[PDB]
């Protein structure tokens, strides 16, 4: 898939974003993985969760509001291997989003903003894409 | 061209190595670039000029050496242009790299290991690339 890689989406209880995908670098090179989900199509929209790996690193997740950069949360939890393809699966629980990688759970962000604010998905920085798929149960 | 971008390259005084691109997202998203002179094909091996963009907030400059990374310098000075594509042209000096951005220069880092212990450039984060060239004078 072309990163950045960009998809129009709608979000609730139940939907789960399920992303596969390679890191184009070594660990030992620090590239990045960033997941936004945006309230409208455009770039510059708010974003309701931002989810950020610097691998082999730590994790920052995140939420703009009105343009404006809110608490960062910081995670040092790596599940993510160096060299290896992985499979992230962000499910929307009522309460917050729970992050799995490679079938663990790994993170979780509360709702700041309801996930029906949601409208566009974007997926970027140093991966390449094999799957990305929006489910809803 | 592909992005991670890699090329063989020989480097002494008089080389320029001239990149044009253009950032992959608005500046408000904070797209990097980045752009490595490599002791040796593999992309884990020493780097004599690091060269990262931060588009919008800063540049950070540094070397990796037997693995460790060095002192850091910072600049924030900031010539690149939200949304518009770059010309970046990297100069050996004997003393220095010279960085001119959009023909006007912009950053300089002093050799701390010889530049004929180049063997390759790599280009890569959140850029696309439409030229890259290495030339001798």
């Amino acid at each position: 898939l072309p990163v950045p890689y960009t998809e129009a989406a709608s979000l609730s209880t139940g939907s789960t974003v399920t992303i596969k995908g390679r890191p184009l670098a070594a660990f030992l090179n620090e590239p990045y993985l960033q997941v936004d989900f945006h309230t409208e199509m455009k770039e510059e929209s708010d974003i309701v969760f931002h989810f950020q790996v610097a691998f082999g690193r730590r994790v920052v997740m995140n939420s703009r509001e009105y343009g404006a950069w809110k608490q960062q949360v910081e995670s040092k939890n790596m599940p993510f291997q160096d060299g290896q393809e992985f499979e992230l699966s962000i499910s929307v629980l009522p309460d917050k989003y729970q992050v799995m990688v490679n079938g663990q759970s790994s993170y979780t962000f509360d709702h700041r903003i309801k996930p029906e604010a949601v409208k566009m998905v974007q997926v970027w920085r140093d991966i390449s894409l094999t799957k990305f798929n929006v489910s809803y149960l």
